[PDB]
């Protein structure tokens, strides 16, 4: 009669990493890639003779960084004289050209200079994403819904569906990543009656702030608000910086001029951050960081928070802006969402719920997957073709 179809994906195509998830089971299953690892960084990296792609690309990229490309959401759909691209290339090691106006990321790739659209660096990302999923499944995967930033216009939004094209998915639609965040815990499932909803996003690099409105399971954007200088790797540096003192003080050695010392600081750094938002202090150990010198420390939940003390408190002023912008008070917010994996820190968490005075916040789904999980939920919708009974 009719064979089993496929199911759909939902994949949030981060700037920094990727989810992919799946609705089964009237549940939704965020799948792990073959390391083990529940979301995937959206790296390509470039050889003579291998192009690789998540966890295998970000784990070279130290000695391959001309080669090794990340941040093609901040590319998209962009023409090359925006000020916005023009100010971005100047921290990235990888060259971009001018192609007609249009930028292109220009690598080594097997025997040969190559130069690519970022729709086609998105399209690689993902390949892999589509490819985790079927390595679940144990079939090919066709539909997916794709999820961009609120603030995408319509040339951002057409060329995340070019990329989805290139890698062989139909794109079933392009979602915002506030909605889908508000999909995955069924805020369009409460009824009639109209829900402001606020999405507090706190990325690698970028922090996003959205108010939505939910009538009878339609969305609205009423305002949106951040700040593209704040994210995870500002705290990173506060402890890099903080680490590099502490061993000009015990030491009387400056360790800042070797690459590899501080990347190796900077990557203990960022593991002792997450450690933080579990337990109240944190070890640092690291042999031989500079001239044979073994750098055995600690930092407490205390100290740290008093590093990124200012940062933290910053993302209350987008906050009060998107507010003042959808003519809302705090109190009429019926629900308070967190998105990224910064979210998870204790600090911010508690910043927020004393600004909202005391509310919860709906951090159950983890925030580095809940816009893949309302993806996935929301795919599942859409490729449903029931016929109505008499
Ligand atoms: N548990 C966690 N506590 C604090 N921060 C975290 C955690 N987990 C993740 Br993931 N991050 C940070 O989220 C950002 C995602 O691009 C990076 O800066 C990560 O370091
Ligand atoms: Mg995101």
């Amino acid at each position: 009669g009719s064979m089993a179809k496929a199911a759909a994906i939902g994949i949030d195509l981060g700037t920094t990493y990727s989810c992919v998830g799946v609705f089964q089971h009237g549940k939704v299953e965020i799948i792990a890639n073959d390391q083990g690892n529940r979301t995937t960084p959206s790296y390509v990296a470039f050889t003579d003779t291998e192009r690789l792609i998540g966890d295998a690309a970000k784990n070279q990229v130290a000695l391959n960084p001309q080669n090794t490309v990340f941040d093609a959401k901040r590319l998209i759909g962009r023409k090359f004289g925006d000020p916005v691209v023009q100010s971005d290339m100047k921290h990235w090691p990888f060259q971009v050209i001018n192609d007609g106006d249009k930028p292109k990321v220009q690598v080594s790739y097997k025997g040969e200079t190559k130069a690519f659209y970022p729709e086609e660096i998105s399209s690689m990302v993902l390949t892999k994403m589509k490819e985790i999923a079927e390595a679940y499944l144990g079939y090919p995967v066709t539909n997916a819904v794709i999820t961009v930033p609120a603030y995408f216009n319509d040339s951002q939004r057409q060329a995340t569906k070019d990329a989805g094209v290139i890698a062989g998915l139909n794109v079933l639609r392009i979602i915002n990543e506030p909605t889908a965040a508000a999909i995955a815990y069924g805020l369009d499932r409460t009824g009639k009656g109209e829900r402001n909803v606020l999405i507090f996003d706190l990325g690698g690099g970028t922090f996003d702030v959205s108010i939505l409105t939910i009538d009878d399971g339609i969305f609205e954007v009423k305002a949106t608000a951040g700040d593209t200088h704040l994210g995870g790797e500002d705290f990173d540096n506060r402890l890099v910086n903080h680490f590099v003192e502490e061993f000009k003080r015990k030491h009387k050695k400056d360790i800042s001029q070797n690459k590899r010392a501080v990347r190796r600081l900077r990557t203990a750094c960022e593991r002792a951050k997450r450690t933080l938002s579990s337990s109240t202090q944190a070890s640092l150990e690291i042999d031989s960081l500079f001239e044979g010198i073994d750098f055995y420390t600690s930092i407490t939940r205390a100290r740290f928070e008093e590093l990124c003390s200012d940062l933290f408190r910053s993302t209350l002023e987008p906050v009060e802006k998107a507010l003042r912008d959808a003519k809302l008070d705090k109190a009429q917010i019926h629900d308070l969402v967190l998105v990224g994996g910064s979210t998870r820190i204790p600090k911010v968490q508690k910043l927020l719920q004393d600004f909202f005075n005391g509310r919860d916040l709906n951090k159950s789904i983890n925030p580095d997957e809940a816009v893949a999980y309302g993806a996935a939920v929301q795919a599942a919708i859409l490729i449903k073709s029931t016929r109505a009974a008499a």
